[PDB]
Order: structure tokens, then sequence, then C-alpha cells
């Protein structure tokens, strides 16, 4: 019997061909939609629907109270980071709620300290708890999701993550998750892929997770690797219901941290929560910077405008119809020309 | 049942593998043709044939009256842009017609203002109206094509675009188009692919559009992404009858705009019609510059000379025979060496 | 009958599609393992098991007595290079043994001088002889392995290499090898691939060698091409039992050679044993430098920490279970973003 | 019926997947050969065998009398260029013959002037005439080959080229060619691929030409695209019997032209015969420079040493056995690391 063409005799050892955002484009289709008439609302969890399908990352250079307030007023939501004392994180929940009863989420870990943290966040009025781990396919993480749903599931929605396979998504569904968050390795500041050699390209990861979550009516959050407004449309077309953003929002005025004027240009700090500086395990993130991008409200306008364009091109009046759109796969020659190919750019572009 | 190897259980979710110009080369074939004896004429529309199968883009940094006159004298045609008052665009049609009864086209949009614009262009003597949109697969665009053909179709030829699929091309054929223009996302100044995440590699887009248009006798115009004279031969071999050029003609003396002397070299401005500067919707084009290339007549000579070489290599005495030629697909290793590989270039090359 | 799509009529002329480390990632799986509880021990040979599955290369800029002592104290082993007089190499074996009865190996060639060298190394107390060649699929190399096993196989373990195919691995098994070393062409300082045009991508080479060695109970050593801690996890998941490292250990304090302070940064020399300088045949290696990395103990801690992370993600409590893990294949678009994509790195990272 | 996945309904429109040298490596195999015992002789034509399987290109910056003498003394042969008067080219043939009865070839074109040129070269004692064209699949080129074989075929061997397909090779065989030269588009100074859009990756081109020529006993010359000594071994393993070199020999002392000292380094001019400067048709080559490489004898020693290494690794005692070797295909990740990957090179390498 002949060998597998990539080696050995086991045809499942190399189990899939993984695609990322840069591997695909959305195909145009018959349309009665123009960008102005599209409806961008979508489910975050079983019980919570957002006007704009975007949430901010649970990172100490992205989301504290100011970012959470701005995201909710823009039609989305923030998830408050957990690298601070319990009493401080609960106090930031209260600040958001005192600003008009806006929606807000907060991250917790696994264990006894995470349990006390969760209970205080619920008492402060949080709307969504996010069980926030690098590898949710573990009975200890699944147990935390189920116990929270048992104790406080009548008062708050419970998200679990992160996963990158169909079987891991199915395990979170069976544990009672109200939404499943997808992304192992794709983040802009991530080094898991080179430190551990572990990961999963995000378009294939979303397609596989959706195959378990959609038949059960559980929404999927696409978390990490989004670099452009067009990546939001690709993630939702693959079947996700919302997208979580770190790098694209870290440059805004509302993100924590001070402006950095260096060599006449302006930047802000952005770092992984598994970086050496955040942990103070071998590190699995870097510490860096991103260009300054101005007010959050202006960034969200550009991002939703790109999503609305995609809905016009694909004939999608709602996000539920966008989830039925088709892709074409592209080669390396097709990608390299999508970044403005061969024209000395002379003026600024907002998107 | 086993999953699709790229994810999920739907084998049509990723519907095709899209090829662009850099993915293919034309195979040599048995030949009684040398470059001097080839015939480059081809249909622009059902009723109009050109001596050279090239038209200039409807852009305010490419085609006004001077470019339209030069293109017609060289054996091709210009399409006048529509980012100016109706009375000014109609006046430029008259200037061209006063220069020897040369052929000329003009762009119009969709709606009531576009209707008055179209009627004035017809009164001024235009030969071709181009219904000029980003996404022609919409009943409002199809309706405009059909109404123009109904009202003035005896006096003028009507083109519709742009499309990138077989089903969209078929819809324009059924609406009565005299030619179908292909290109969603491929232009050198385009950012649709990153802003909306939407597009289609141009060799596959032409192959699919031709599968609908050729059986109906409707010519296809390949619009956008052509970077070299060899790309013209590839587009026509895929089944197109003419090609539309922006970047390759924006550097010429006849294009609108002033020379730019910077750092001892010379350039000219070139910008998308969906850029912030042209629109004065989130932008879907950039504003930039290209190197100065001299007189139009000299550029067209180099472009047609490359096409004539391809006709010799493939044994094609006419464009209709070139449309029957075959491709070989190449890998990333093959492309990277096609741009002069590993020889410090010391002298200028005209093509 | 139709041709093979890549040319000719022989479907076995291009016999396989070869994958390297950068072509694959490990998929996360169901897990009861966290990095702290993983067990990293593994077989070097039939009779020798290591606490950490890493050995240092037999190169005159990587392993003499100081490196061999440090590797053994860290739980791995060193292989002493053979570019020095027999009496000097045997003396370095004694120095290691005088430092606590630590484990040590030593390289030998093929022929009569290599035979006297081997006998002196055995008298000095070496634990492992490595028959060290560029192409072990030769009866002269197979003969050396068998004769050593016949004469001294009761006192010492005998490794043979290097190979890159299933048939070559099977020949070493039949000759009596206690372990088989895999790698023809992959090393960081290797030029065999461009000088001779010969090689085999290392993930496919390991998969093929394991298909012959695992059914016979013979461990496989993955030798060359490892650039990151994650590559260790990939090599072992493909079926290898240990990995051999040159570049990743050449920068350490214990490697032979003096520090190089140039332009404010620090480096150390690193060269192939088939380079012109080492041979003093056309050369098949280069002479270069690598950044200084500090104490060996600190480098091994970072490398094993990355391996432990991979064991947590894949649910592997032992190396024998890691050898059963699955891969996903990635495209060029997926790789280019795994090296920290689009975030100006500002702080140092240890791994 | 479903479409072809790359577009349209014709499965032969994209007819093959073309591989170049960088797409493949030679697999090691069972061997009783070391580099010193290999035999590198091979047929140039039906009646002429060379000791080293290499010829120099017919270019006015590569081969005049000095290069032809040095190539013959090294065991190969030169082909004299034809961009000079007939009386001068015939005089250079005589100079070579006066230096010891060495072997020599000379290029001619097609037509009446080429006929007089050919007759004078034969009277001067040339051993091989090369009918030298860009596209030999034409009855006018086939006619020239047949007429020369009819008139002078008893006294001289007749080569025809260039071709890139099985059908074109078969046509030259039927016309009576004594050898067939393969290469449309691959040369380092070629711009045919971008000017005309025409070409064929060279490993696939050789495989296809050999499928026609080997059953007829007609040797194949691989012409263009060879960048490293390892590329010679790849070309011969694909079935060619000799290789023709331009860039790799243009830097030598014996090549025509003067040394160029610029910025402390030394270069020499190298240009295509279809460049603007050589023709004094749109140009299909560039004018450039290459690094100075010293005496020819030293370059040929390095090239044959790399070939001998490949023969050891593949178990080939003769070139006829090397023509039976197997390839593994590699990905972009495998190639990028074959050029010395990630080690600051500090010393010079001869190959
Ligand atoms: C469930 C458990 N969660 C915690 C929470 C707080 C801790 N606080 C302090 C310490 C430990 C803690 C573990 C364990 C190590 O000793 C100190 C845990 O295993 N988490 C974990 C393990 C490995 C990796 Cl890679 N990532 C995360
Ligand atoms: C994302 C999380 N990993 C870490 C790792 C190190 C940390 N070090 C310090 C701090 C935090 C850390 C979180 C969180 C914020 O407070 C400081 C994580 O994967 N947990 C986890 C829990 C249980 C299981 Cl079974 N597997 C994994
Ligand atoms: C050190 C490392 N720190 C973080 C922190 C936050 C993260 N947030 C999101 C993601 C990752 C994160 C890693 C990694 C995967 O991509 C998503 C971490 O906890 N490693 C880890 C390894 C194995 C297992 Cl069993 N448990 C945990
Ligand atoms: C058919 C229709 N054409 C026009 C023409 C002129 C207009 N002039 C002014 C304004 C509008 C106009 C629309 C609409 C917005 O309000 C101001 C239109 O929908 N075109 C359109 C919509 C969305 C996108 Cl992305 N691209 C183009
Ligand atoms: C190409 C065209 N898009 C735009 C967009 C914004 C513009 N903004 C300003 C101006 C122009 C603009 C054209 C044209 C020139 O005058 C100024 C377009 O796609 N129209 C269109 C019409 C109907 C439908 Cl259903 N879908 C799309
Ligand atoms: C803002 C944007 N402006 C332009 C202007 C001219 C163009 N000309 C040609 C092409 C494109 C163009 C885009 C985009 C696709 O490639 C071809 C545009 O109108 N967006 C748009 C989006 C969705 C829908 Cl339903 N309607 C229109
Ligand atoms: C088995 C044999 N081993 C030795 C050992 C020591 C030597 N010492 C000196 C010399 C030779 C030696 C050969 C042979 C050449 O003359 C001088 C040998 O053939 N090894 C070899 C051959 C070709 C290549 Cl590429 N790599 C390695
Ligand atoms: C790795 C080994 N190749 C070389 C080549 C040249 C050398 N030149 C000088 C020195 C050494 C060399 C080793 C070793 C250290 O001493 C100096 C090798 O492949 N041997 C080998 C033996 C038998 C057969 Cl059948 N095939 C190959
Ligand atoms: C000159 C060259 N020198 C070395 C030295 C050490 C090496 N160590 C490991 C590896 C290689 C090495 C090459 C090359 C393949 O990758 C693994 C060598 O001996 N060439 C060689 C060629 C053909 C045959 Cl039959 N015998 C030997
Ligand atoms: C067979 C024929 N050979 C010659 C030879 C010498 C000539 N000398 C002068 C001139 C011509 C010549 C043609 C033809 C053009 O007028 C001047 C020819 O057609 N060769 C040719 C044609 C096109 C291309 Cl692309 N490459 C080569
Ligand atoms: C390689 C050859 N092409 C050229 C083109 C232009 C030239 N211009 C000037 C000169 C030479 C030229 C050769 C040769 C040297 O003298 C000066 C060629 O393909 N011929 C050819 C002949 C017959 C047919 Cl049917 N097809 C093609
Ligand atoms: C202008 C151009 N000049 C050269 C000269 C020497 C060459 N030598 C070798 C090769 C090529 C060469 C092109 C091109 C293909 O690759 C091999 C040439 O003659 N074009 C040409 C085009 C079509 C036809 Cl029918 N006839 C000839
Ligand atoms: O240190 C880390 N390593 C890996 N992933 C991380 C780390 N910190 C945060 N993440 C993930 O990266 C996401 C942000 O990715 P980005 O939007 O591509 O910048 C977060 O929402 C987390 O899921
Ligand atoms: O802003 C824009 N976005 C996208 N495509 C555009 C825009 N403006 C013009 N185009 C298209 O780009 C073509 C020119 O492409 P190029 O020849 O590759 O420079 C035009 O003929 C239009 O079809
Ligand atoms: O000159 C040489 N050419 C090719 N491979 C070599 C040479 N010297 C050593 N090697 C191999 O390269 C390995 C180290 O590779 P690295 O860890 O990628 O730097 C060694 O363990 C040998 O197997
Ligand atoms: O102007 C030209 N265009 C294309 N190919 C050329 C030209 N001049 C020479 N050649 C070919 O290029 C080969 C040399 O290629 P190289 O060895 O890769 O530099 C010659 O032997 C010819 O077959």
């Amino acid at each position: 019997t002949d060998p597998v063409p990539t080696g050995g005799d086991d045809p499942h050892k190399v189990a899939m061909l993984g695609l990322t955002f840069d591997d695909v484009l959305l195909l145009p289709a018959a349309s009665d939609v123009v960008p102005a008439t599209a409806d961008t609302s979508s489910q975050l969890t079983k019980k919570i629907r957002l006007k704009v399908p975007l949430v901010s990352s649970a990172m100490d250079t992205v989301t504290e109270s100011r970012m959470a307030i701005a995201m909710a007023r823009a039609g989305g939501m923030g998830v408050l980071h957990r690298n601070l004392p319990v009493a401080e994180q609960a106090g930031q929940v209260e600040m958001v709620k005192r600003s008009g009863g806006l929606l807000v989420g907060a991250a917790v870990g696994v264990g006894g300290d995470a349990w006390v943290r969760a209970m205080m966040l619920v008492d402060a009025g949080v709307d969504v708890l996010v069980v926030d781990t690098a590898h949710a396919h573990n009975r200890l993480v699944l147990d935390m999701v189920g116990k929270l749903k048992s104790e406080v599931g009548d008062r708050v929605e419970v998200v679990g993550g992160n996963v990158a396979t169909r079987s891991a998504a199915a395990a979170l569904v069976d544990a009672g998750a109200d939404a499943v968050k997808v992304g192992v390795g794709p983040g802009s500041i991530c080094t898991t892929r080179v430190v551990a050699g572990v990961g999963a390209p995000q378009i294939t990861a979303i397609l596989e997770a959706v195959a378990a979550c959609r038949p059960a009516g559980v929404p999927v959050i696409a978390d990490g690797g989004l670099q452009y407004s067009g990546d939001i449309a690709k993630a939702l077309a693959a079947g996700a219901s919302t997208a979580m953003l770190g790098s694209l929002l870290a440059g805004t005025a509302e993100a924590p941290g001070e402006l950095i004027f260096v060599n006449g240009k302006q930047y802000k700090s952005y770092r992984g929560m598994g970086s050496l500086g955040a942990m103070r395990l071998v590190p699995e993130g870097i510490e860096g910077r991103v260009p300054f991008r101005g007010p959050l409200s202006s960034v969200i306008h550009q991002l939703t405008g790109g999503l609305r364009a995609a809905m016009g091109y694909t004939g999608s009046p709602t996000i539920e119809v966008l989830q039925q759109a088709q892709f074409v796969r592209i080669t390396p020659a097709g990608l390299k020309e999508s970044h403005p190919h061969d024209v000395a750019m002379t003026v600024e572009a907002p998107n």
C-alpha cells in the first residue's frame, strides 16, 4: 500500500488544511442591499443582542471603564480585564453602570480566587462573565462554566473560551455556555505558535466551531487575528456572530496608557497578557506598540462602514444572511497585490 | 461523514480557487505567425470593432478630451470620466468629435441625474455609454442598462459593469448589454479587498464571465489589475475581447494633471474614484502617484508590441485564435524569478 | 493516456510532497495536563533514557567537555565533536566522567582511523558512539555500524546517521543500530541543498523514518533545522524520541569560542563541519555567527518550558502520548503572521 | 455539470502545473558511489560525447574564442555567438581549431544570410551548428534544421532550439535534429515572461521534452535558469543530457568584456541578446552586470564538484543512472530556508 504523499501511512496524522483571513475573499452576489440599508445587529449570547457586532479584548492595554463606556455607547460592548485586584475590577463595573445602565462584561479565571471574583462582579451588576483561558478543552475549565451557570445563570450570561476545534466547541455547549469564543494562537501579539508550536488558522477554526455551535443555537465570538475592517466581514461569513478586537482598538484615546511621541509620530503601548511584563510559565506574548488612531467613535465608524460595504456586495440585509455567503480561495500572488500594489501612496487613508 | 479538509461540512462554502495574472503563463504552440504579421483587431461591443484592443479608464487622472483623442488615433478608445458637471462632460465629447469624427465613450451612474447626463451625452454624439458601478449585480443597475437600450439603443451602444461571476454576467446579458465589463477588486489603487473583504482574482473572473457571455455573442472587457504588456495577452487568452487600463496610462503626457519633479525623478498623480479626495461611504481607493512615461503613442507601441510577440509564440494570427490558447500554472518559486532574477540591471528598458 | 500534471508520464518521478516545521501546527486536544505536571523523559537509544529529550550537535563550535557536562546536568546529553586528535577527544571523555559519572557521547567516522578512535573512546568510558556521516545509506557506513555492535555492543550503544527516507532507516535497523539519526540538508549552516540539489523537508523525513523504526522499537533522533522551542514539540509529535540542536545552543557561554563584541552587540562563531574553515570536496557548509544567549541552563529552561506548554495544549502527560498528536497544515499566509505580525516590538523576550 | 475549480468548463484550459528548479530537491538513495568515483561524461549530440556535461551560452558577453578554448580544455564546449560579421565568426572558429583541434560550436539564425553563415562555419571546421531561435515550433525553423542536415549532415552535427513542450520537441526530432535545446522564458536576463506573458517552468519543460526525445535516442540540452551547481544535478535528473550556462559563466576572466570596479567590488557586463543594446521588435531582455568570479577553470571545478556530490547522494555512478533519480516537491516554507537560513555569514564561500 502506497504512503500518504506528505509522509507515513496514517492519512489522519495531518488532519486538515487550515485557512486564515488572508487566504479568502467574499464573492459578490445578487443584491437589493446598499450599505445604507444594511442592518448590522447580531447576538452576542443567547439572550443579549448588540446593535454593532464588536467587543473589545480583555487586556490591560485595551479595556478599562472608559473603553467599556465608549463601546456600549457605540452599539457594542467591552470586556474588562482581570489583571488587578477584585475590588478594583468590581468598582469599574459600577462606574460603567452609573453612566446610563450600559451593557458590560468582565473576565475571570479558574479556581477559588476566580470564584470570589465572579461573585463580586455579579453583585456589582455585570451583564456577562467571560471564563478567560488559553485552552478551554479541559474538565477544570468546563467545570467552572457549568458551576457558574448553575449558581448565577439566572442573573448573568456565561461565555467560555478559547477553543479552536469542533470537539472543543461541543464540550463547551454541553457544559452550558451561552456563547463560545474561538481563537488559539491567532493574536497579533501572540507567540504561542512559535513557543509551543500549537495553533489553528482562524477561518478553518471558525468553520469547525460553528459546525458544533450553530445546530445548538449557541453564538460564536471570533477572537484574534483581525487586522482590517474586511476581516470582520470574513469572520461573520464563516459563521461567527460577533468579533473581539485587541490591536485595532489599542490605538484609541479611550484605551489605557499614555501617548508616546517618538520620532514625530505618536504611538501607544500594547502587550499580551502572557508577556513577561503582564505576568509581573515561559511567556507566550510580546510587549510592543501600535500607531495612535484617535477617538474610539471614529474607529468604530470606519469598521462598521467596511462591514456595510461587504453586506451590499453580498446581498445580505442582515448578519444572519451574511453568515450564508461564499468564499473564493486565493494564492500568494493574489494576496500580495491586495495591499495597495504598485502605486506610491501620497495621502492619508482613514481605513 | 468526513469534514471538508478546509473546515465545516459544506463543500461549496469555499466555492472556487481564484487565479490572477501572476499565477499563469501562456504555453508556446505550433506557429506560422511572426509578430509583424499578427492582426490585433477585436470587438469592443456587438457593433464596434477596434484596430488595437485597448481602452482607457474612466478616471479623473486618466481620461479627458486629450487622452480620448490620442487613444482613438492610436487605434483604441477612451472613456471620459464623470466627476464633473454634465455640461462639461458633454463639451468634452464635442471636442473629440471635432477632431476628425473619432470614436469616444463616456461614463454615467444610476438614477435621475445619471439619466439627464446620458441624454446630453447622446445629443453631443457619443458612440458608447458605460453604466459605471462597483457592483452591477443589482436590479437597479440592470434596470438602467435595459432602459437605456430601450430608449437610445438604436443610436448608441450600452456597456454595463462591473461584475466578477458567471451569474452576474448572465444577468447583464439578459438586460441587453452590448458588452460586459469584468473586475471587482483588482485595480492597482483599490482597497475594496481589505476594506470590505470582497473580490475575485481576475483570470478566474474572466473565465467565469466568458462562460456566460461567449455563447450569447457578447464581448467581455477585462478592467483592472493589468501591470505589464504580457497581462494584456493573458486577459485576451482567458476569453476577453478588450482590456481597460488605468495605471499603465496614468503616467503619460496626455493624462490630466501636472508633472511632479521630486528627488530628480518625475511622477504624476493617480487616484481611485472611491478615494477620499475624489469623493470630495468609507473610501475604497487610495491617492498616489506613478512614474512619468512620456507620450501615449510610445506607450501604446510598447504594449501592442508585447501582444504581437505573444501571438507569434502561440500561433495566433487573430485575437479570435488567441482566445483559444492554453495556460500553465506556476508556483511562488516560478513567479519570483520572472521579475528579472539576480542580475544588477544597469540600463533603462522601455517595456 | 494523459500526462502527469507536473510533467512526463511517470507518476513516481516526483515521489512525495515534503513538509518542514514551518508547514504545520499542532492541534489542541482534550486535556487533563497543565505544563507543570507533564513528564518530559524519553529514550535516546534502546537502553538509555534521558530526563530532557535534547542532545547537542557534534560540532567544533558547539560541543566540547564544558558543554557536555552542562547538558548532562540539565537532564540531556552532549556528543563530542571529532575534528581533533584521537588522544584529545578521549581526554575530553575522561574529563566528563570525572565530573560525577555523567552520560556522554562521541562522534566517529568510517574506516581504519575511525576504528582506532572508537576503541580509545570506549576505553575512556564513553556511553554512546555516533557513526557520523552525511549519507548513511551506504554499505560502508552500514558495515561500520554492524562491526561496532559486534565488537563492543555489550559495553556501548551505537547510533547511525544521517538518513532521510524509510528505506535508509530500515537499512540501519537491519545493521543493528540502537538509534537512527534523521536529517539530510536541513541544518541552519547547510548548503547541501544548493550545492548538490539534494535534501528532504524534515517533518516528512521524520514521518518516513519513523514508519520503519517504530515497528522495530528503535528510537529516532531529529537532527537539524530546529529554530524555536515549538519545533521540538513538532519533531516529537511526528514520531521522533529526541532532538539534536546546533544553532540554538551555539550561542551559549558553554559552547567553544570567544565572545564577539561588534557594534555594541555580542555574538559567537558558528560554522558547518563541511565548511572550508572546518575542513582545514567542495564545501557544503558556511562559516557565520549567532547572537550570544547566556548560560546553557537558562536556554534549556526556556526550551523545555515551550515543550511543556505544547504537552498541556495537546493533552499529553508523557512524550509517548505526544507522539500520537495531530497536525494542521498551513499556507504561506498563515506562516507570515506567526512571527509577531504587525506590532512594533519594544521589549526583550526570553523565548 | 460543475465548473472547473479555477474557472470555466474546460478542464484543459489550464493544462499543467509547471515546476522550476526551486520547487524540487533530489532524494538520497542507496549508494556505492562517493564523489571521487563518479563518471560525469554525457552525450551532447548523437555522435559527440563530453567529459563534463556543460556548454557556454551563445551570447556576446559570454562566448568568443577565449571562452571556447577554455571550455574545451575543461572537458565541455563553447557555442560562439552570432552578433558579428560572418567573416569574424568563422575566424574565431579557426582560432579555436589552431589551439589543439578542440571541439567547438557556433550559432546561426534562419534565412539566406544564415545559410551563407552556416556554410562558412562548416568550411572553417566547426563541429556543431546551433539553429538559434526564440521559438523553434515553426515550419521555417524546422525547415532550416532539415535542410542543414540534408546538405552538411555528414560533416557536422545540427542542434535546434528553443522549445518548451512535448509536441515541439517531437517536431524537431522528426526534422532530423541531433539534439534538442529546451528553454522558453527561464533565463536570468529574460523579460519574455512579462513582455509577452509566455513561458514554461524549466523542470516541467524538460520532463515533457524528454518524453518525446528519449524514446527516439535524441539528447536534450537544458538551456537557461540555472543559478547554482545543484541546479545542474536537478536538470540532468529530469532527463537532460547536458546544461547550457550564461549567468554562471559571464563573470569569468575568459568572458568578453572589461572588469568593472565600482564601490570597491568588481563586476562584468551581462546582457540578453534581445536587449535594446544587443539589437543595436520590442526588447525581451535586459542589460546588467554580475559579480566577477575569477578563472573559468576554477568555476567549472566548483560546478562539477557539486554534481559529483549529488551523484554520491543518489547512488549514480554515471549520468545515465542520474537520469533515473527521484524528486521530492517542496513548499515556499522549505525553499526560503535553503538559502542559508538565519546565520550571519562572515566568511567567503567558493560555491
Ligand atoms: C487552574 C490553575 N489556576 C491558577 C490560578 C492562580 C494561580 N496562582 C498562583 C499559582 C498558580 C495558579 C494557578 C499555579 C502555579 O503556582 C502559583 C492553573 O493551573 N492555571 C494555569 C496553569 C498553567 C498555565 Cl500554563 N496556565 C494557567
Ligand atoms: C489565560 C490564563 N493564563 C495565565 C497564565 C499566567 C498568568 N500569570 C499571571 C496572571 C494571569 C495569568 C494567566 C492572569 C491575570 O493575573 C495575572 C489561562 O490559560 N489559565 C488557565 C486556567 C486553567 C487551565 Cl486548566 N488552563 C489555563
Ligand atoms: C503563558 C500563556 N499565557 C496566555 C495568556 C493569555 C492568553 N489569552 C489567549 C490565548 C492565549 C493566552 C496565553 C494562548 C492561546 O491563544 C489564546 C498560557 O496561559 N499558556 C498555557 C499553555 C498551556 C495550557 Cl494547558 N494553558 C495555558
Ligand atoms: C443609486 C444610488 N445613486 C446615487 C446617486 C447620487 C447620489 N447623490 C447623493 C446621495 C446619494 C446618491 C446616490 C445617496 C446618499 O445620499 C446622498 C446609490 O445608492 N448609489 C450608491 C449607494 C451606495 C454606494 Cl456604496 N455607492 C453608490
Ligand atoms: C462607482 C459608484 N460609486 C460611487 C460612490 C461614491 C461616489 N461619491 C462621489 C461621486 C461618485 C461616487 C461613486 C461618482 C462621481 O461623482 C462623485 C457606484 O458603485 N454606484 C452605484 C450605483 C448604484 C448601485 Cl445599486 N450601486 C452602486
Ligand atoms: C466606495 C466605493 N467607491 C468605488 C468607486 C468606483 C469604483 N470603480 C470600480 C470598482 C469599485 C469602485 C468603488 C469597487 C469594486 O471594484 C471595481 C463604492 O462605490 N462601494 C460600493 C460598495 C457596495 C455597493 Cl453595493 N456599492 C458600492
Ligand atoms: C570512507 C572514506 N573516509 C575517509 C576518511 C579519511 C580520509 N582521509 C583522507 C582522505 C580521504 C579519507 C576518506 C579520502 C580522500 O583522500 C584523502 C570516505 O570516502 N569519506 C568520504 C568520501 C567522500 C565524501 Cl564527499 N565524504 C567523505
Ligand atoms: C561527515 C563526513 N564528511 C566529511 C567530509 C570532509 C571532511 N574533511 C575533513 C574532516 C572531516 C570531514 C568529514 C571530519 C573531521 O575531520 C576533518 C562524511 O560524510 N563521511 C563519509 C564517510 C563514508 C562515506 Cl561512504 N560517506 C561519507
Ligand atoms: C562535504 C560534505 N561535508 C559534510 C560534513 C558534515 C555533515 N553533517 C551532516 C550533514 C551533512 C554534512 C556534510 C550533509 C547532509 O546533511 C547532513 C560531505 O561530506 N558531503 C558528502 C557528499 C556525498 C557523499 Cl556520498 N558523502 C558526503
Ligand atoms: C526568419 C526571419 N529572419 C530574419 C533575419 C534577418 C532579418 N534582418 C532584417 C529584418 C528582418 C530579418 C528577419 C525582418 C524585419 O525586417 C528587417 C524572421 O522573421 N525573424 C524574426 C521575426 C520576428 C521576431 Cl520577433 N524575431 C525574429
Ligand atoms: C533569437 C532570434 N531573435 C532575434 C530578434 C531580433 C534580433 N535583432 C538583431 C539581431 C539578432 C536578433 C535575433 C540576432 C543577432 O544579430 C542581430 C529569433 O528568434 N529568430 C527567429 C527566426 C525565425 C523565426 Cl520563424 N522566429 C524567430
Ligand atoms: C525579441 C526576442 N529576442 C530574443 C533573442 C534571443 C532569445 N534567445 C532565447 C530565448 C528568447 C530570445 C529572445 C526568448 C524565449 O526564451 C528563449 C525575440 O526574438 N522574440 C520573438 C517573439 C516571438 C517569435 Cl514567434 N519570435 C521571436
Ligand atoms: O499573551 C498572549 N498570547 C496569546 N494570545 C493572547 C495573549 N494576550 C491576549 N491574547 C489574545 O489575543 C487577542 C487579541 O488579538 P488581536 O486583536 O489580533 O491583537 C485577545 O482577545 C486574546 O484572545
Ligand atoms: O476607488 C476605486 N476603488 C476600486 N476600484 C477602482 C477605484 N477607482 C477606479 N477603480 C477601478 O480600477 C480600474 C483601474 O485599475 P488599474 O488599471 O489596475 O490601475 C478602473 O478602470 C476601475 O474599474
Ligand atoms: O557543513 C555542514 N553541512 C550540512 N549539515 C551540517 C554541516 N555541519 C553540521 N551539519 C548538520 O547540521 C546540524 C545542526 O543544524 P542546526 O541545529 O539547524 O544548526 C548538525 O547536527 C549536523 O547534522
Ligand atoms: O534577450 C534574451 N531574452 C530571453 N532569453 C535570452 C535572451 N538572450 C539569451 N537568452 C537565453 O538565456 C540563456 C541564458 O540564461 P541564464 O544562464 O539563466 O543566464 C541563453 O542561453 C538563451 O537561451
